[PDB]
């Protein structure tokens, strides 16, 4: 079983299935697709819907005419397929202009084309019924001390985002924005390097409301981080506006594996946590195809995306439904961490005796939290050997 249809809110990137497979050391192992082809095999495969990059959509320097024809192309597909464009974002890092950074280069020519480019797409994307913008910021940054001012950096992305709330803003505008953190790669540091430093951020703009995070799996990975544990952060801040799917394995480069390889485990709690918690949005795979495959093995790839999360949403429900989970729960004390500390407030507990002057220490420490027992039934639930 295990087939995906659009109620399962798969998307996947025009790049992911679109990626001709150069990386720093080869060149291009697969011919370009045309996005009209990605669109209709990608909802033969039963996803929700597509998102793009400005340049994925629109050669870059494309005249007018051009881009008109482009997207005339494009929604023709949309509209025969019924696919969704649910998030849409800018290419702020392949072009050599953006080699130092396109909110944050040094040089400020660059920074105003940076928000031209940007605000530009964002009306296209609103026009296609994106709701909700991604930033990537993977060029922001340095491979040197000296190279960046790290301060004066934060103050012109903050700039840079109060621009964009305000353009959003006085068009009436239903978009949200996403800022999706990577630790480094292409340059050596990334600015706002995971999950926590951008929700950090945040909280400094005009306009906090406005925007969220776009984690992915393998970015917060790529720090040695857990990435359920960031995840459990940022929807208990409310910030969970967009997430993005894939795998990798530890510590290297980005790899942009399909979703379910790399950290298995951590993709199983991944998905008991978006499950257990009502995430409502999409499901959205950055992925790159290996470049050992041809197009059927890109397809493949894309397929065994949905695959995944559909096997492993089916193994967390059983073991969240199983009451033998349900007794391991309450044997390690889940349920006290629900209750408040102390909601018999200050004075209560400073008077309360048995907190301290008679509390048993050795009988406390003398319980075992029989965690081992949970996570081999979690174990057994993974491998489907509950038998
Ligand atoms: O921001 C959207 C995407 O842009 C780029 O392709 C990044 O590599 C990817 O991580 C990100 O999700
Ligand atoms: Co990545
Ligand atoms: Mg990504």
């Amino acid at each position: 079983n295990y087939q995906p249809t659009p109620e399962d809110r798969f998307t996947f990137g025009l790049w992911t299935v679109g990626w001709q497979g150069r990386d720093p050391f080869g060149d291009a192992t697969r011919r370009a697709l045309d996005p009209v082809e990605s669109v209709r095999r990608l909802a033969e495969l039963g996803a929700h819907g597509v998102t793009f990059h400005d340049d994925d959509l629109i050669p870059f320097g494309s005249s007018d005419s051009e881009r008109e024809e482009h997207v005339k192309r494009f929604r023709q597909a949309l509209d025969d397929t019924g696919m969704k464009v649910p998030m849409a974002t800018t290419n702020l890092f392949t072009h050599p202009v953006f080699k130092d950074g396109g909110f944050t280069a040094n040089d400020r020519d660059v920074r105003r084309y940076a928000l031209r480019k940007t605000i530009r797409n964002i009306d296209l994307a609103v026009e296609l019924g994106a709701e909700t913008y991604v930033a990537w910021g993977g060029r922001e940054g340095a491979e040197s001390g000296g190279a960046k001012d790290v301060r004066d950096a934060l103050d012109r992305m903050k700039e840079a985002f109060d621009l964009l709330g305000e353009y959003v803003t006085s068009q009436g505008y239903d978009i949200r924005f996403a800022i999706e953190p990577k630790p480094n790669e292409p340059r050596g540091d990334i600015l706002l390097p995971t999950v926590g430093h951008a929700l950090a951020f945040i909280e400094r703009l005009e306009r906090p409301e406005l925007y969220g995070v776009n984690p992915e799996v393998g970015h917060e990975q790529m720090a040695g981080l857990n990435f359920p544990h960031g995840i459990a952060q940022a929807l208990w801040a409310g910030k969970l506006f967009h997430i993005d799917l894939n795998g990798q394995n530890g510590i290297k480069y980005d790899q942009d594996l399909r979703f379910g390889a790399g950290d298995l485990r951590a993709a199983f709690w991944l998905v008991d946590l978006l499950e257990s918690a009502g995430y409502s949005g999409p499901r959205h795979f950055d992925f790159k195809p290996p470049r050992t495959e041809d197009f059927d093995g890109v397809w493949a790839s894309a397929a065994g995306c949905m695959r995944n999360y559909l096997i492993l949403k089916e193994r967390a429900a059983a073991f969240r439904a199983d009451p033998e989970v349900q007794e391991a729960l309450r044997a390690s004390r889940l349920d006290e961490l629900a209750r408040p500390t102390a909601a018999d407030g200050l004075q209560a507990l400073l008077d309360d005796r048995s907190a301290f002057e008679e509390f048993d220490v050795d009988a406390a420490a003398a319980r075992g939290m029989a965690f081992e027992r949970l996570d081999q039934l979690a174990m057994d639930h993974l491998l489907g050997a509950r038998g």
